[PDB]
């Protein structure tokens, strides 16, 4: 049981004008130390940093996608980029440097018309990657409300299951996963109030403080490879720590 009982202070990274957007960084090798961002809710441009000091410096590389992105729930995992395809129910992997793009369709999820999974940042899907899996957290078409997972395999961008968390979307203001657990923010996004055991398939208590700024959170991403939590509040880049007992 590594659970996270609560968040550390968290570090001001950078100032930036955007409101809304994501900032990632590899996490299946310690050898990469880009960063890659994008602005707003909807695009097409990724922009690379070849490492912190590119990136405070706003010394960029410009990457164009082969399909518009919505949302800032992208995760960047093993020399890949995976996001939501906007106006569709499909996640793109696009892998970077040979710059080239797989698909996969998620065929019961909400995609479009603001039906967001995470309203505060409009977002409708959100790409996560830890140490027990790649997962995809996304909205139920079906009953227009629930939070559902997907496991997927990383080797083949295949699904292994479908997993029902039962928790209203409603109720959520956005989420990250960490060995293994969904961890979900309440809708002012400044506690962690919902937990769901992912392999277990069941909900855990979890009732932490994560930020007392209620400017909009934009993303919200947790990293294995440093074991922080990395956001985008209303174009402010921060990390903060995580502890586990
Ligand atoms: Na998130």
């Amino acid at each position: 049981e590594p659970m996270i009982t609560s968040i550390g202070n968290p570090a001001q990274v950078l100032k930036v004008k955007e409101t809304f957007g994501t900032w990632l960084r590899e996490s299946a090798n310690r050898s990469d130390d880009r960063i890659w961002v994008t602005e707003h809710f909807s695009g097409i441009m990724v922009k690379e940093f070849e490492d912190l000091p590119a990136l405070l410096n706003s010394s960029f590389t410009l990457l164009h996608l082969p399909h518009y992105f919505h949302g800032c729930g992208h995760a960047v995992y093993n020399n890949s980029l995976y996001y939501h395809k906007g106006g569709s129910n499909t996640i793109v992997r696009f892998e970077f440097g040979k710059e080239t793009p797989q698909t996969l369709k998620l065929e019961d999820a909400l995609y479009f018309d603001r039906k967001y999974l995470f309203a505060n940042s409009k977002t409708y899907f959100n790409i996560a990657v830890d140490e027990k899996g790649l997962w995809i957290i996304y909205a139920s078409s079906v009953d227009g409300s629930s939070i559902l997972v997907a496991q997927l395999d990383e080797r083949t961008f295949s699904v292994l299951r479908h997993i029902n968390t039962t928790y209203p979307k409603s109720k959520a203001g956005n989420a990250f996963i960490a060995q293994g657990i969904l961890y979900v923010t309440d809708t002012k996004d400044t506690r962690v109030t919902f937990a769901f055991d992912l392999l277990r398939g069941k909900q855990i208590n979890a009732n932490f403080g994560l930020r007392m700024s209620q400017s909009v959170l934009a993303m919200l991403s947790y990293n294995m490879r440093d074991q922080h939590l990395y956001s985008w509040e209303d174009g402010h880049l921060m990390l903060y720590p995580v502890h586990f007992s």
